[PDB]
């Protein structure tokens, strides 16, 4: 009894691998991620040129899980894509990279340079679209236009399958409008439902101080806090783009919560807070507890339950 | 050290009153709520006629929040204005009425009838922002042209102070919209941030079902969930309405949160989910955690910390 799956032409030990940002921004956490026990990995968001990132402290957790103001700290996409072409193990898992340009044209100039290393070694783009839009202007997947130019942008100067990474939306209007754009794309191969939930703010009540020091303590949550709208938005896109693949992420830190992430449509499944919190030896524990799970049910594959929740009535 | 304020021309024994739709559907509901030790109370978003509401079960709870698809179960309009007009005990506290119409022209309609009462007798408005819309368009306050024409229309048809209940927003950029629009509406005295974070989607992995029956078991998320969520909207309104009073509601479990919560800049303080399952005595366990938080800083009114939360260097 197993947890391999075959995807996008590639074969999987197991659905699960980290978050972008998690343990995945220097050579050694992306060997690190390789070494481990997860099905894939995926690259911290780059962008064109390295960037430090927003002033420390920019990330803290919780019981119930984490805040965010990162800034997108990396080491340039010359970095990533040097790592893509050159030292990565494809024996050992497949490696997805995750791009965040500051603009349509810097994606566009990142996306020309990856369509060759993609076609040659098999890495898969997740293209972040939480990345900044025009500032004064909402992140770029809540903002539908931009989405869509994006996404015509990409898919011609790419020409190959690719993914993108959304965030939640809270409204069945929104679902509509977003997936519907999606579908416009055929070369949107897989949708990861979620990132951060953003903009939220936690404040310390024995200091009375917020916690993390960019944008006056507010960032993106993950973790526990959001377990529920992830799967919202991964059901959510799997109703509505019955082509693609989606990917699950969002306060996953158990077996049973991969669980409901797969009954809820999930193809993979992507472990953020948790893995930050626990390290890379909770691969090992996802794993035992699904299978425990699937056992104690019957189930003897994934897709005898993906998508499969039960509505009342 | 006293847990006292006036606003809006009122006298609160204390900041806590329920949230709109717990405990106040029924007269039953309302007695009880007065007869309890809340600062004040708001009635059930009300409708012109009574309305059966969405299919049980529409309401569940776990350790960490709730989901509900309640679909504006009421006793109607006339009903709430009845017990506001001549039933409503005003000397034991403060009055909120909320109204939800389905559209623009049926909150029209009962705010026309509520000011000669609100007048009379100083009941409250606070005008649901999350009344539906036309389906597949985003509910009224997600849709900002539709947000300035319900108060637009509303402001004139009142003619007297009154508030808002938001939903939750996480974009930096739509916060600022949402104070853009506000701020042209002078009658605007109050903005309760947050209603619930929505269309959530809460899996039981043992029955591999969603919960509630109505919208596929999608619903709003309250309670534990969201308070980082709730403190964000608090603060960002706070920061960007001087001349309006905000109210929080998001996440109340404890005196603690209540705390967060007017270190953000709450001036009444709200609570559903946790008042839902405890019942009404929370509100003295949540006046005696305030003033013991209080004692040990030695904070004598609520005025002395309300939105003097920290901000890292
Ligand atoms: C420290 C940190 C850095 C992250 N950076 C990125 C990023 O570079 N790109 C991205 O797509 N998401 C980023 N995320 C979002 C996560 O990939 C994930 O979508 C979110 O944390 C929710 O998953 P969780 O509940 O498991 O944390 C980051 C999250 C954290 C906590
Ligand atoms: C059962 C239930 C019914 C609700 N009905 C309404 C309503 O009629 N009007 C409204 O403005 N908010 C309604 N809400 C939202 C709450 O007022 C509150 O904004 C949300 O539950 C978040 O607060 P909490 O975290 O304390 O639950 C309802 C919530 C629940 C749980
Ligand atoms: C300049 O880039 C940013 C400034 C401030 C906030 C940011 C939030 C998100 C992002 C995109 C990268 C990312 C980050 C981050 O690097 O902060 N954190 C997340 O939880 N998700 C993400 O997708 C860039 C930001
Ligand atoms: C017909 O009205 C509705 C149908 C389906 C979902 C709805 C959700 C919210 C509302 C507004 C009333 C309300 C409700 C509700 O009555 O469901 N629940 C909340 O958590 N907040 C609210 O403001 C009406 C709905």
């Amino acid at each position: 009894m197993c947890l391999k799956l075959n995807l996008l032409d590639h074969v999987f030990a197991n659905p699960f691998m980290n978050a972008a940002g998690v343990l995945c921004s220097t050579e050694e956490d992306l060997r690190c991620m390789t070494a481990s026990s997860s099905g894939a990995l995926v690259s911290k968001s780059c962008t064109s040129a390295p960037r430090d990132g927003n002033p420390e402290p920019r990330y803290m957790a919780f019981p119930l899980g984490s805040i965010n103001s990162m800034g997108l700290p990396n080491l340039g996409f010359d970095f990533y894509l040097k790592y893509a072409s050159d030292l990565h193990d494809y024996s050992k898992k497949p490696l997805f990279l995750s791009i965040s340009g500051l603009s349509v044209e810097e994606n566009v100039a990142m996306v020309r340079r990856l369509a060759p290393v993609a076609q040659e070694k098999g890495v898969l783009l997740e293209l972040n679209l939480s990345c900044p839009n025009v500032p004064g202007k909402p992140q770029v997947a809540y903002d539908f236009e931009a989405m869509r130019t994006y996404l015509q942008q990409v898919s011609l100067a790419y020409g190959l399958p690719f993914g993108v990474k959304m965030p939640p939306y809270f409204d069945i209007a929104h679902f509509d409008t977003a997936a519907a754009v999606l579908n416009e794309f055929p070369l949107v191969k897989f949708v990861t439902c979620v990132n951060s939930v953003g903009n939220g703010l936690v404040i310390d009540a024995e200091s009375e101080s917020v916690v993390i020091k960019p944008k006056q303590g507010f960032g993106g949550l993950g973790g526990k806090y959001i377990l529920p709208t992830a799967l919202a938005n991964v059901n959510a896109f799997y109703r509505r783009c019955p082509d693609k693949l989606v990917f699950g992420c969002g306060g996953v830190y158990s077996g049973e919560d991969a669980f409901l992430h797969i009954l809820a449509g999930a193809s993979m499944v992507q472990v953020g807070t948790a893995l930050q919190e626990e390290g890379p030896g909770i691969f090992t524990r996802l794993e035992d507890e699904l299978l425990e799970i699937m056992a104690r049910k019957g189930y003897r594959t994934l897709e005898e339950f993906r998508g499969r929740v039960k509505t009342i009535e």
